């Protein structure tokens, strides 16, 4: 008897190669709309749920939707035939699930922004503005002899990898003991705790947990350069084209020489400062204002506007993720990325 | 021509004005459609699972709760906790309205209600709001008035509108009392008899001489030394904490605890309401008071 | 009898007051010395190093940008971005005056401009200040007058203000209409040619029909719901963002990006303004509108 | 000449036993009303202090009460002969001195929720909600031979408890060290500080303070299991009849079967679904309000209200720990447990 | 019949209203026992440990005192500290009143009286607070007459309550003037010398030239501009801290700093202010200004 | 071709030995208006920048004006011929620099602080209030042998202070490491990463940051002692002399003995019941309240008003510091400071 993917099972999936943790706090990721325990017939990629995307699952026969931008971000206070409600509703009715990977997505390695660079031909791309990950460098005292290994293998039998390190050392030069110590994630140490009392001597047995912060594989943004450096204006109109924009707007001198840029797609104003500081010569972005491209301008910042609505790359981007991840744990449900413009702008 | 949940909606403002509901409140149409025409409405205090589960046995479209299923913004909308009743409602196409704030403070609402289930005298509204109304100049206009009015009157002419306060006929709580005064106890060991509460709390000297009694149903602690101070002898209320009750002993305010659940009555005191209005409109929808009793408490 | 900066000043307070500019704005002189001579005035949106070369260039020291060069406190004023600019007008002796949301809420200001460049008819401006005037009892008194009237009028007498809330003339944003309906497409593509902009965007179906259309300057995000409300089949504004088209078009609000820079007009508009009001008085000092495009923008 | 214990004295012994510093911080505790210079003459215990305990007090003629709940909590704006006023006004009156050992009592390993699991009946009762102490790990580095003890013995001599630990190696392989280590409380930094300077050697004396954190002793809550598995009504009925309460009332299904309970005795909603995750099936506290109750109900989450007032066992409670602390100090001083009822709400 | 401290509490509000103190204050009666018979009323800046003593040792239970000795609530009672000065109060039966900032407004209080001890003349009250009286429809009505009006008045009438602003007797600070010019030194001496003050201090060139003074005693800076505004020559203070005395200078404004101990001439004014309030009721209790000189400053 | 200074060299200059990041975060220091490019051809010292400074500057033929007060603080909102507007635009208009030198100049080891005990005739000044630094105690597991030494070299050349420490120990006891560690100050901690990761082997290079704090010598205020036990009110006339103040006041007993002095020139309000903590039988500061001298006086806390005004014992001290820094680097521009007396207050 089978084990067909539930939407429990799908999330599960999703949560390991883009872990929902790494979304922002005021974010609103994951399940949105559905029931964990439903089967999925289809997977369609969005960027925004609008009505006709719904619409387009449905008429697909696919009972799941995963969009980039949550549908329900600040709470509803009413799901009424109008409006967002019609849609929040049609979901319901029809028992379409919507899974939301959004700032996860934005700061993943192969993200919204490793997306972007590719679309545009870019190379050497990395992650930047990388979060910082809490860890803990716990440090046991054990007399030498068969109490170290009756100490490693049950530690190691219980979780926490088999990664130690130990040194000699002279307690009291009264009691000669090996210092091991070991990593745990931030979430370990409760355990990491039980574990070293349960398998441990003395009257008072000594373990520190020693926080180290690491970088994270994570970061809002990636930087990556051009082929060959390019004056802005041509960088612009090249981009225009491969995301098939119907309209850029640059900032700064059009013969402006660029090779290394950054990119924080959606509405990244507010970090072109910091990444001209990590060595960019043109930050790209969308939903740029007036005053911000004039502050800009004045202080040699180069900008292009390439509009929030780029980060559509995400579904036909998403799409490949997905199928690849599907294909590894041998899934054979159906992935489409969405083909509807949900653009609210019209360009003239 | 059948009502539809706009005309309803239409209906319950005109003898209860959601205006009237706080400004942190969610009332009115929560979950629904407009369009759609009511079988039938079934009054809550709580919307649970079973109450969704009574409206469609008895073919009800139609759920009118004093308590907001959805208060602050739902962040999801999944198979579990609220997002099941949620999702149970717009699956059934359960139409979900709150009369909330709005009906605390109505002269016809949850503490005219609880007084007349105490079988209370002479309850009038206390804690009133403040209307405006504008003087022109003379003549009387309300609050939107002010810009048609100009909008009239500017078709070169002289004019003033001149802002009056007046005192509002709504308020959160009613002052009532008894017929003939009863000991405190005595009238505590009443109400308790009279609402079917398993459990009621009272603070103050059992013999204290009641007369004059000031309730706000649900959870009105914030409000008894003003109780006080308009006449009450007891302030009766739900949701009493310790350190609130300790305070007014000290400071010889009589307060009873009938639980935040007493609110229940408003099903049965809005069942009658609706019909009633239905009928001076002559509209033949069928209005029941929900039989489940949603107290999260079982007190032994 | 030459006029001074501070005889600038008290004119153009008197035909767009400075007091009706938003409490957190920044306008008026915001560099200069009040007892400087006039010599000219350049009009400008923004108040870019170029504009001050472009004054110095005309031989005038005096410049009238709608946005304000100082807007939070400067910290500091070095060799570098805006310091730069700040620093060539005090060494040049230029004064800048910034009439900046005075102009965008005055009956002749951005909005009006940007209406007559679109060629629209039966223009007026919406979203009204409330002007407080007190009738003293009786006759008519003005916000300052409340005090000497006292001071006048105690010289044992009985008397009384009435404080009397009036609609301003002057709110932000104007409602205006097309002479023929129009599509949406064909609205914006007309007013993409009036304004010269190298690029605009709509939210909305290219065939919804236009008659009456708000506009509102700059970044007016947040009053499209209200304009709506008060007839406009679209809003017309710039630096529209992604989520807030998207909520629009949900709920089939419809919007024109003519781009902030759009306020742009009222260079040409407020040199056509101050011409006229020194004819008036007899001025014969030079305005001239700055013609540098300062739009950090370049579009392709 | 005698030593007769003085306020100052009590203060001691009851903070060394249930330290003031683990009240919260918004929290009001420790000598609120009195005199430190003023000798004891007997300690009557309380919950809350109210006119008649200090009657009470007055009548045995003991000058000390000790109370759970701080009788000055925000501070008092008057003092006139009327409601808190009248209280306060008559223990300064009759030079009594009021204690209030409030959340430090609650967090105590032998504190208010200990002693509620024991007057349940209940077994394996351990703390719950663990506050976390900050530690330094001290690391100093020395030369070898004589200036190792030179360094042990001075630095031990100066208080830092004699616990070290050792372990060769080389500075620059130039200069070969021993690298000392040891523990000091979060207070101690300052004077490792000047101790390492003064008994140490060079130019530049090398020593690093390492942050080390550690679940506390303390903590809010305990968790506990009854004897024999039973139903939740019939733990509830149990409970009123051991703490002789009027009137209980829970939430969940009457025939939920219970083995493990969380206590938080006063008013601990906030902490049910922390409780859950923890591990129980039912969690008991007091003041539990309606939409509370209907949240935790709604989510599977179980409750027994115990009403507030059944802090009251703290006053035979510590009235129990103070005769025990004082003996072994041998002090004769007189402890009762106030008598008096103090509960504002009567039960029909 | 002799006078209790209610009888007392009633008669300071009725001429110096508590209801004028401002809404973070501390006034009234804060230590003490209203049914207590007043034996005598020593007045206080600063209620010190040895101002209690000298009560106890004149046989006097009553304290009135400008400073609030409790304003922000006690958190502890102990034998230390202000401690001392609560327990011995409340252990010696001592009633302790304190008209703190409804004093420092009044038109008798802090600053007309610091104004007599310099020997000004026309003297009145500056920062006046506005007054809330309704016109009923016409009669006059006060703040609390607004409930009862409609409560005698309903008794079908259409009746209005008009809002009208009224000007306040009450205000913070006086205006005042010598007789004849004279220089900033020359005035700071004089009145350095009528408040006996160890030392004094001035913002502002010594020869300016000084006829209207503005005074708030205590700590006053913050309305120094205002005050200029209002006519001010130099505006006279205590507590002026460098950064305030030095933005002063540069904008012109001169100042004076004769310290906020200055208040103490409130002992013996409203020791006066008490005599006559009683000789006015025949009420025969004994009034003394404290001698003792609070200030925690010693000059050199 | 020479180079003569600049303001961006004076500033460099001013940097290293006050460091402009030991301010407050709240404040505004550094080169409040000028032009970095500009050579310096003398400098003013200055409490605050008044009008009559400026014009001094100008008389001299000095365009650099140093200043202790910062006279931009909160942005200026307008630059009209009045007021601050008409400090600034002079400056402005005559090419002067005005740099400030504010609680960096406060917290430093020779700054406000440590000028006014030295004017005051006191000895063994110290530093109180100490500021934390962050630093990294980075670790790395690397092979005994050769690879030890290419790490060495390889870091050292980089930057990185060629201070290391290592200790044998085994990796897992399969492979036999050696643990190096060193110190980086907290902006290193990013080009240490990338250097570890170039330098190192395997799969996954092991290396850890361990926050260290230390106690740094900037710090808000300095303690010191009179040559000889005095009482109070001696000791506030010997320093109204010393200092040249017109009026002089204090609180405590005027025959109080007095030894050891807290002193934070200025308004240092909100730190005497701390400097009685760390030692201080006297608290001396400037801008004394009422009602905060009142509170002192009660609690036995001994305070001196020197006035704020006091704090311009830096303009003669920060010239003699510049000249020093300035002879070390050979520079031979004048520096000379103001002699306008710019206190607000006439005294009488
Ligand atoms: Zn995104
Ligand atoms: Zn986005
Ligand atoms: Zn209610
Ligand atoms: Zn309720
Ligand atoms: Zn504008
Ligand atoms: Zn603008
Ligand atoms: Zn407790
Ligand atoms: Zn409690
Ligand atoms: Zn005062
Ligand atoms: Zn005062
Ligand atoms: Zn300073
Ligand atoms: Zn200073």
């Amino acid at each position: 008897a089978m084990d067909p993917m539930k939407i429990a099972d799908l999330m599960t999936l999703l949560d390991h190669h883009v872990p929902f943790s790494t979304a922002e706090s005021w974010d609103n990721v994951g399940l949105l709309i559905g029931d964990e325990d439903v089967e999925v017939t289809g997977v369609l990629t969005a960027l925004d749920c609008t009505l006709e995307v719904v619409n387009e699952a449905i008429e697909k026969g696919y009972n799941t939707i995963i969009s980039h931008h949550p549908l329900i971000f600040k709470g509803v206070t009413s799901l009424k035939a109008n409006g967002y409600g019609l849609i929040i509703r049609k979901l319901i009715q029809h028992d379409i699930n919507l899974i939301a990977m959004h700032t996860n997505l934005d700061v993943n390695p192969y993200g919204v922004n490793m997306m972007l660079a590719k679309v545009m031909g870019l190379k050497n791309i990395s992650i930047i503005n990388n979060q910082q990950d809490v860890y803990y460098k716990v440090q046991t005292y054990i007399p030498k002899d068969n109490v170290g290994p009756f100490k490693d293998k049950l530690s190691e039998n219980g979780l926490a990898q088999e990664g130690n390190y130990e040194y000699c050392f002279f307690e009291s030069e009264d009691v000669d003991e090996v210092k091991i110590e070991f990593m745990i994630d931030a979430y370990q140490k409760s355990r990491a705790e039980q574990l070293i009392k349960q398998y441990h001597p003395y009257e008072t047995p000594v373990f520190d947990f020693i926080e180290i912060k690491q970088t994270s594989l994570y970061g809002l943004g990636v930087m990556a350069e051009v082929d060959n450096q390019m004056t802005l204006e041509d960088f612009a109109a090249d981009i225009k084209s491969k995301l098939n924009i119907p309209s850029v707007r640059f900032v700064g001198e059009s013969n402006q020489k660029i090779k290394r840029i950054a990119i924080i797609g959606g509405s990244g104003i507010g970090y072109e400062y910091q990444a001209v500081q990590q060595g960019a010569d043109v930050f790209v972005t969308g939903d740029i204002k007036h005053h911000d491209a004039l502050d800009a301008k004045i202080h040699g910042v180069n900008l292009i506007d390439i509009n929030h609505y780029s980060e559509y790359v995400m579904k036909e981007g998403l799409k490949t993720l997905l199928m690849n991840w599907f294909n590894i744990e041998k899934i054979n449900i159906d992935v489409e990325a969405s083909t509807i413009n949900t653009d609210p702008f019209q360009y003239i």
